[PDB]
């Protein structure tokens, strides 16, 4: 559609259909979590929003992103830190593995970050607008499901103190990513990497399952 946030929606329809219903989200999803399964994502998912940040930082004050530039509400790096330390223990960051198909995640988002930084509209859009939304009953499901701390120990990722209103939120962002100013060419490639983000996230969970298996 005409609106940038309208347009991700449609075009990612499909893959997100795939995401969530993808082998290991969809045990997920009716309480089936293992804790070791849920070591294997949230391990995953910290070198993937250690990269991600590390080239949202780098590209903070540029036009074809800057609009999209939320350190205090969105950026989950700390709060990845804190859950590595609660699953893996004092010395997580050797004993934490890095599979594979993160690698191929973390690639990628290298890749745009340094060269194609007008496609990283895409990766945030992707994580982010899905911790706000899809995240939010995982970790009503996952505190449940594996018995965890009252507090909120090791969900630390799906929890959002910057964020009071993210119904409200979620919107603002979509009015910040509509501000971008760019050609009807780079907003279908926009869109395109859209799916490519979905992607690595549909080839990462089908192979955590794999591993899981094992």
């Amino acid at each position: 559609s005409q609106d940038l946030s309208e347009a991700l929606k449609e075009a990612t329809k499909e893959v997100h259909i795939r995401a969530e219903n993808s082998e290991f989200m969809r045990n997920f999803q009716k309480g089936q979590v293992s804790r070791e399964g849920f070591k294997l994502v949230m391990a995953s998912l910290y070198h993937i929003y250690t990269a991600l940040e590390e080239e949202i930082e780098r590209n903070k004050q540029n036009p074809v992103y800057a609009p999209l530039y939320f350190p205090e509400e969105l950026h989950r790096r700390a709060a990845l830190e804190q859950d590595m330390a609660f699953w893996y223990g004092p010395h997580w960051q050797e004993a934490i593995p890095y599979t594979p198909a993160t690698q191929h995640y973390v690639k990628r988002l290298h890749e745009v970050g340094g060269t194609h930084p007008e496609l990283l509209v895409a990766h945030a859009y992707t994580r982010y607008l899905g911790d706000l939304s899809g995240g939010q009953v995982l970790k009503k499901i996952a505190q449940k499901a594996m018995a965890l701390p009252s507090s909120g120990e090791g969900l630390a990722f799906f929890t959002f103190p910057s964020i009071d209103n993210p119904t409200k939120f979620k919107q603002l962002y979509r009015a910040r990513m509509n501000t971008l100013e760019m050609t009807p060419e780079v907003k279908h490639r926009v869109t395109e990497e859209a799916k490519t983000a979905f992607l690595l996230n549909i080839e990462l969970f089908e192979e955590l399952q794999a591993l899981l298996t094992e």
